[PDB]
């Protein structure tokens, strides 16, 4: 249970919920056929469009509830340690990131932090060690203009049962300058890109001792692979 609720650009804090389409509550989306999969449950909206440069180092901030910890010494801030899984980030080009409908957009993945088997480290583990932040660079080659930037935590502690993977998603509204001429060879739809039977979604991550180490095996995230310039 957590909410992506703040963006940084080269370390510059854009402010709580600035530029975000974020859910009001921290409950997961679990039906991958749902429209809630695109930017999370419909919640807050923003008129701001965050100015970024292609190549910029983006930070996305998760906390347990809107505003941070739910109470002093919250064990589950930024997210509960049990919620092992990958973090993924996608872009969709839009004409106007403040007014574009989220329905039927053309998405492509730019970054993911999944699972390192020899260090036994999930993307959510790095999110936790980074105090809620995940960091990635926008590709240098993407074209100028508005985009929706969707960041997604997939928590797998219950994903051994059908439809019980948990997704925590929000979208950020950005405008890119200094870009290039890249166009993706292939895009995906949300909902639609993920199936409940995907090996990264219907999965038992529990090893012999009962620890969520995926039995030391490599993990395959759902969705397309990150693009490369
Ligand atoms: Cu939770």
């Amino acid at each position: 249970h957590a909410i992506f609720q703040k963006v940084s650009v080269n370390g510059a804090d854009q402010g709580s919920l600035t530029g975000l389409r974020a859910p009001n509550n921290n409950n997961p989306v679990q039906n991958v056929n749902s429209q809630d999969m695109i930017c999370g449950q419909s919640g807050s909206t923003s008129n701001t469009i965050i100015e970024v440069k292609a190549g910029d180092r983006i930070g996305a901030w998760y906390q347990h509830v809107i505003g941070g910890a739910q109470f002093p010494n919250d064990p589950d801030n930024p997210i509960a340690k049990s919620h092992k899984g990958p973090v993924m980030a996608y872009l969709a080009k839009v004409d106007n990131a403040a007014t574009a409908s989220k329905t039927g957009l053309k998405w492509f993945k730019i970054w993911e932090d999944t699972f390192n088997p020899s260090t036994k480290t999930w993307g959510v583990d790095n999110l936790i060690n980074n105090n809620g932040w995940v960091y990635f660079n926008l590709p240098q080659c993407i074209a100028d203009g508005n985009y929706l930037l969707r960041v997604e935590v997939l928590a797998l502690q219950s994903a051994y049962s059908q439809g019980q993977a948990q997704f925590y998603q929000s979208c950020a509204q950005i405008n890119v300058s200094g870009g290039g001429s890249f166009t993706p060879a292939s895009t995906v739809s949300f909902p639609g890109a993920y199936s409940a039977s995907d090996p990264g979604i219907l999965i038992n991550i529990y090893g012999a001792t009962g620890q969520p180490d995926n039995n030391g095996q490599p993990y395959t995230a759902p969705g397309p692979a990150p693009i490369s310039c």
